């Protein structure tokens, strides 16, 4: 991990040591981040990887430009949200509307390009049929955070080639007339969460099978994300070009190199929470 000048490595050194008190006085002792433990009760012999805890707080300094007092304030807002909301539970415990699970695909390519080995896919174009999934906003957002968290169970935060995620939206089928404020409302809601609570986890996001009559949509949505993640956005009118960016995505649809199996056959279904993730979840269900 690289510091531009000592003073940045000094806010890392300070933050790393402030974490116990921070977590304890203001987060209420919850220290599950992205399925890993970051709070050194000496079971911690067992479930505390230091280099993972350290890369994740690096990740949070980078996100907030090594401005100390901003880092801690958002580290609080993240950890509290992880308690009040339950992101781990959205992925591994809750039941989600069935037509929704079918449009969330999760794939991993052990030999893929850096930070394009873990990908999640939303087949949102399939859901212009069904604009009732969007009236109950909260249950959607719980579905999607569930896919977000399952994606990160596939990352290796210690690595340099697999500590970020890639995401594809397939909008094949959207009609430019059916763009009602229900959809606007789910988008903006999820977006706020990704922005406020999942920073420094996206590498690239591809939006494929999008006609050019949709420019006004793309312009309006983008005003809800920061320049940092906006620079990672790519819009593809022709979905078969996707293999030019994801080397091992399915040949069918996505022009990729895997001609054996399509996207459905590429899915991952064994999802299996992280070690600490499981602890947090089962210990939660004795104090009901
Ligand atoms: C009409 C059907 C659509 C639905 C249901 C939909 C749904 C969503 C949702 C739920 C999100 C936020 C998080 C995501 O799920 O990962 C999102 C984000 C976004 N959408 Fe769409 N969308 C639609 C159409 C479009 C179109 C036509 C465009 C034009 C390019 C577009 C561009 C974007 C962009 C740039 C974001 C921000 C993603 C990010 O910040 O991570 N969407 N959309």
């Amino acid at each position: 991990m690289k510091f531009d000048n000592d003073s940045e490595k000094q806010v890392f050194d300070k933050l790393k040591k402030a974490i116990p008190g921070i977590i304890k006085e203001k987060c209420a002792g919850y220290d599950e981040l992205y399925g890993y433990k970051l709070n050194p009760q000496e079971e911690v012999d067992k479930y505390y990887d230091e280099k993972i805890a350290d890369r994740l707080t690096y990740k949070l300094c980078k996100a907030y430009q090594f401005e100390y007092s901003t880092i801690v304030q958002n580290l609080i807002d993240i950890l509290n949200w992880r308690r009040e909301f339950n992101p781990l539970s959205c992925a591994y415990k809750e039941v989600h509307n069935t037509e929704l699970q079918n449009v969330g695909i999760l794939t991993f390519d052990a030999n893929g390009d850096a930070n394009k080995k873990a990908v999640t896919w939303n087949l949102y174009g399939q859901l212009v049929k069904k604009k009732e999934l969007f009236q109950n906003v909260d249950k959607f957002v719980r579905y999607r955070i569930g896919l977000m968290e399952k994606g990160l169970s596939l990352l290796d935060f210690t690595s340099s080639d697999n500590n970020y995620m890639t995401q594809v939206h397939d909008y094949k089928g959207v009609s430019v007339w059916r763009m009602d404020s229900d959809i606007k409302n789910c988008s903006k809601t999820v977006i706020g969460i990704f922005q406020k609570y999942y920073p420094e986890l996206l590498y690239a996001k591809y939006f494929v099978n999008v006609p050019t009559v949709f420019g006004w949509v793309y312009d309006l949505i983008k005003k809800f994300v920061d320049e940092t993640t906006r620079k990672k956005f790519v819009v593809l009118t022709d979905g078969s070009k996707l293999g030019q960016y994801l080397k091992d995505c399915p040949y069918e649809g996505y022009g990729g190199k895997d001609k054996k199996n399509n996207l459905t056959k590429q899915n991952v279904t064994n999802v299996h929470p992280t070690e600490y993730g499981l602890y947090i979840l089962q210990k939660q269900i004795i104090e009901d």
